[PDB]
């Protein structure tokens, strides 16, 4: 679990929203697992504006961050399961790292802010679900 607060959004992983994010539904995109809802509360994490490539995450099947070098957002095949069928998810950076299914959610950071979330994982692969293109999430 995991979501990242900027201005009046909560970006969260589109498999995770809860009622209250559709609710209050800004955008959402099945093929990046991202949903993005508004909140009440001001937010004040940082997106990133780069091409940064080695950053920071956090794991909490472990209880520590971990540094990581990432790959390019790009169109990266993802196995079934009870959340979407086999298929391509898009702005998708992958590094070699542990994660489990509750640590989607995880803040992936580098020197300029926060640059995404953990969204897959397995066979010692991360995978991050990008923000760093959605410029509207500022204004
Ligand atoms: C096995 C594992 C390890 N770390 C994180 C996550 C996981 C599980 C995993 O990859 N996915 C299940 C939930 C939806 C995901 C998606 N974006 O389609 C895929
Ligand atoms: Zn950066």
């Amino acid at each position: 679990s995991g979501a990242i607060y900027v201005g009046n959004y909560r970006v969260v992983n589109r498999h995770l929203a809860t009622h209250n994010d559709w609710a209050n539904l800004v955008w959402e995109d099945s093929s990046r697992d991202l949903l993005v809802s508004s909140t009440t509360a001001q937010g004040c994490d940082t997106i990133a504006r780069c091409d940064c490539q080695t950053g920071v995450y956090y794991c909490s099947s472990r209880r520590k961050h971990y540094p990581v070098s990432f790959s390019k957002p790009s169109l990266i095949f993802v196995e079934a399961s009870e959340y979407y069928p086999a298929r391509y998810q898009s702005h998708l950076m992958l590094a070699v790292g542990h994660s489990e299914p509750g640590d989607c959610g995880g803040i992936l950071r580098c020197q300029h802010g926060v640059v995404g979330i953990v969204s897959t994982g397995g066979n010692g692969l991360v995978g991050f679900a990008d923000v760093r293109d959605l410029l509207w999430l500022d204004e």
